[PDB]
């Protein structure tokens, strides 16, 4: 799951490393709010490109899920 202590291993662990740069400035730096993020936030921190928002929605939402499993 959290194999990650941090937000940039974990985009880096879903080879989405590039957009580290662009999460972090954009203020999500816990995975306590990138679990929050919904597709408006990835397209703020600015990922254009379907396969991306896609790849990431999903990460964000087994992330998400599983957190609530363990409240």
């Amino acid at each position: 799951y959290t194999s990650f202590n941090t937000v940039d291993e974990w985009l880096e662990a879903i080879k989405m490393g590039q957009y580290k740069e662009s999460f972090a400035n954009a203020g999500f730096t816990s995975f306590d709010v990138v679990s929050q993020m919904m597709m408006e936030d990835i397209l703020r921190v600015g990922v254009t490109l379907a396969g991306h928002q896609k790849k990431i929605l999903n990460s964000i939402q087994v992330m998400r899920a599983q957190m609530n499993q363990i409240q």
